[PDB]
């Protein structure tokens, strides 16, 4: 299970069950879970607590600390969920004390080839980051998120549930759940109707979301005003309520 | 000697005369590796893979993978790499998929460029330059000669014509037709790589049938299929204007306009 | 000891008494790396090179391999790195070539962070920052305090002035004249880095200098010897000016608008 070429420092703790391929190194505190694969070339710097049945591929080099500055060496931390796929030459980087001192990733989401996940930033759950997909810091992602190859999320930018962003995408103010965001700047196009017949939205869902969409962005509405109109379908509809809740929660604002 | 013993080579594995493996590579079960092939340090060869003759590896690539596109893999696909290219540090080329061709293909002298990627299904012919973090997106075909500037992404099934061009940060979604020269994201076709054509040893009559072919097809509210009907006289003169009629013939899901 | 037991330390290489070098690192032929230098796991150097003091060189990053660039031909090229130096994950820095002036140089104080790439006989300055997969072309000169954000692209011979700044995923194709904020693919210009001036503590005066130097040569519609012969009055009574008419002056390129 445990290669002989792998350095498992003393202070680690690799519950049972666990494969490290060669030329790996399991640092200080590097809580690891039961049934995950660590491959060759995988560098684990802690303190970390990563979940059950992930994956890691070689040259990725999870729980680093962040290169920015303003961090100055304090004992922060990093979390992963169980069941996610961590890719060739992934950078998973901890927390800082300026927030929360813990990067925070959920369960069942794959993360490709060179994805950056910067310190603090909290990925839920059936989340996909595609090739070179980079997550700046203090970057929230709600569950089932599809980020298009070498999509850059400015810091403090909260990804909406079920949103998708386009190939090479440059966010930079908050994105809505279900909403789908194109280009550098990124700017709405429509909702994630694909990912809603996944989760089997029912077509009342659906058509309700696709109006909530039109109070938003094309009625001439301010914010304050677009979330006043949506209470009531917010209220019958808990997918709309995402969406709503999603909009309320940008202090900053919403990628128009 | 060549093959260094800090390396793993897995039983299965096929070894051709004058082949270096660097300390730390992993060739893995049945990948066969071609005459006077060099892998770097830190290479990780994933099969079924075959690779051709006179091949340069660098280190921290990883060919020959499974696409996580799909979580439950399928097998047997292949990675087949032909003769003379140079792949550097850390390219990562994904293997085929059961449900299309069953292959990853890269033909021969192709230049593949630090941190590129090539999704699965992708084919790739001969003399084409990927250049730094160009990514290749599943059932891409790329043609000879066609240069993709650093940090180019090509969507699923995209077809990247013989002697194309893309600009910097290039996000093509449409066809790119043969010499076409297309920028930006979304990608937009501006001109043709007359550079890359006189490089070639092109006549000028062909460069001047591949301008006036260009116009064709783009600047006159022609129809593909009137444009194409125009371009028959000056395809069948010219065989370098044939690839072009030939590349947007192709076209089904659309050229890059 | 401090030089890892599973790293390769070539018989020609020069390490300083104090030199940590973790495990499965190359420290191959010529390469030398001065006092207090700490080099990660999983590293590649390769020589001639020439490493300062007090650096640190993260897993996976491979400095001072050629350049895949094909006017290269394999020449006794060289690299260069300063003191205080951070390199992050997965860095790759090339070594010159002979047609320019056969050597890259990284001065002090410079953080380069994961996956960005330094092409050769590229010059950058110092207190530099390149975010991650920042990509450098060649013959590039990042002159000091220059902060290029994550993705930002910059093509052969672009010159990026002192202070300056560019966007995430901005794409570099003219030089970007001193103190500039640049944004976009390709890159356009919106006024200048001022919060980075009044971070190191630049003078009140100098700032209202700038700002009325910025309106010479981008709003009042001058040629480029127009604007630079308007600024040599305010160029010659600050040194800002100066350093932004003569970041102006070594534009080959033209300057981004
Ligand atoms: C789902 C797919 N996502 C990708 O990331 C494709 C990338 C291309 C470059 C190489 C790494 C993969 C996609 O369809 N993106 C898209 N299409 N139109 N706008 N965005
Ligand atoms: C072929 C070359 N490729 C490059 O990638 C140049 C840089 C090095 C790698 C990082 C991205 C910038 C190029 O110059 N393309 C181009 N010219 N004008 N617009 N695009
Ligand atoms: C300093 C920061 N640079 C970064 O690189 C932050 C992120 C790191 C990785 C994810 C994508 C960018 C920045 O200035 N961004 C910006 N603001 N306006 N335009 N660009």
């Amino acid at each position: 299970l445990i290669d002989p070429r792998a350095i498992i420092d003393p202070s680690a703790r690799l519950a049972a069950d666990v494969q490290v391929g060669p030329w790996s190194i399991v640092g200080a505190e590097v809580e690891i879970g039961e049934g995950t694969v660590i491959g060759p070339h995988v560098v684990l710097k802690g303190p970390t607590k990563i979940g059950k049945h992930n994956r890691i591929y070689q040259f990725s080099s999870v729980g680093e600390d962040t290169p920015d500055l303003k961090y100055k060496g304090e004992p922060t931390r990093l979390v992963i969920g169980d069941h996610n796929v961590i890719r060739e030459g992934v950078t998973i980087h901890r927390g800082t004390v300026q927030d929360r001192a813990e990067t925070t990733i959920g369960d069942h989401n794959l993360i490709m080839a060179y994805a950056h996940i910067g310190h603090d930033s909290v990925i839920g759950n059936h989340c996909i980051l595609v090739n070179n997909t980079a997550l700046a810091g203090h970057v929230h992602v709600d569950d089932w998120a599809i980020l298009s190859g070498y999509t850059l999320v400015h810091q403090y930018c909260r990804i909406g549930a079920h949103s998708f962003s386009g190939m090479g995408s440059a966010i930079g103010k908050d994105v809505p759940a279900y909403v789908t965001v194109f280009g550098n700047p990124a700017e709405a196009r429509s909702m994630n109707f694909e990912g809603m017949r996944r989760r089997g939205f029912s077509s009342e869902a659906i058509h309700a979301l696709r109006r909530a969409y039109k109070v938003v962005y094309r009625q001439g509405h301010t914010v304050e005003e677009a979330l006043a109109e949506l209470a009531e379908s917010a209220a019958q509809f808990p997918e709309v309520a995402v969406f709503r809740d999603s909009i309320q929660s940008a202090t900053r604002g919403i990628t128009r």
